[PDB]
């Protein structure tokens, strides 16, 4: 198994989604349901996650923060 | 008004993709936002509102110019 890592580019946490930020490469959607943690995401935390793949593209899966 | 951009890149398997808009930022377009008979290209410019759906902004009224 493998993991991604990044920093969370933004989060929302009235709407509950925003993007991590992967250096080099794209973007990855994450929604609120795919935080593991206790607390929500906010701006430039770095996390642990998994890449899934869901109906309208790739989104991020069982983040945690580092 | 609408926005103008040109198709970045359209996954033509799952039906997803980005507009490229000038000095801007990507807009997110799914294949039912398409206004036309054919699906998106690479390059294909076209004219298009901005809606807020379930990841944020994404591309709605897609027409290609």
């Amino acid at each position: 198994g493998h993991m991604q890592r990044g920093k969370v580019k933004w989060f929302n946490n009235e709407k509950g989604y925003g993007f991590i930020e992967v250096e080099g490469g794209s973007d990855v959607f994450v929604h609120f349901t795919a935080i593991q943690g206790f607390k929500t995401l906010e701006e430039g935390q770095e996390v642990s996650f998994e890449i899934v793949q869901g109906n309208r593209g790739p989104q991020a899966a069982n983040v945690v923060k580092l």
